[PDB]
């Protein structure tokens, strides 16, 4: 069993530039984005998951049902759309983003007070780790 509900601050962000490059994000935006240390605010409500990734540049909000494919609008990220399914894999969330890019998806899990997020596309891997925090941030 796992519950992702909480507020989470970025601790480390490894290889994000190459991940965005593999999504063809242009270099001007990669410059802005690799400086960001976004927070995540997550509510897990049954199998209804809301993940709000919050930064000073752009936010990205996910709101989906685990196990249920949906049309994911990535306009503000890499100017694409995917048919995405996030599924349980034991206590991990395994996301497959079907679309133009091969091998696109991510895996999210918890280890103690760390939220782990591995993002993948075209064989390129970015790893982020967040720490659970308690001072709450108005947005
Ligand atoms: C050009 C550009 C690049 C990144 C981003 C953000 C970004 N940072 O990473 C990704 C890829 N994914 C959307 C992250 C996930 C959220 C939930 C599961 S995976 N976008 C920074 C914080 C949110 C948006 C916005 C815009």
């Amino acid at each position: 069993p796992v519950d992702f509900t909480g507020y989470w601050k970025m601790l480390v962000n490894e290889n994000f530039e190459e991940y965005l490059r593999a999504l063809d994000v242009n270099v001007a935006l990669r410059k802005i984005a690799n400086l960001l240390k976004p927070d995540k605010e997550i509510v897990q409500d049954g199998d209804h998951m809301i993940i709000r990734t919050l930064s000073t540049f752009r936010n990205y909000i996910m709101d989906f049902q685990v196990g249920k494919e949906f049309e994911e609008d990535l306009t503000g990220i890499d100017d694409r759309k995917c048919m995405t399914t996030v599924s349980w894999d034991g206590d991990k969330l395994q996301c497959v983003q079907k679309g133009e890019k091969e091998g696109r998806g991510w895996t999210q899990w918890i280890e103690g007070d760390e939220l782990h997020l591995e993002m993948r596309v075209e064989g390129v891997v970015c790893k982020q780790v967040f720490k659970k925090v308690q001072h709450h941030h108005h947005h």
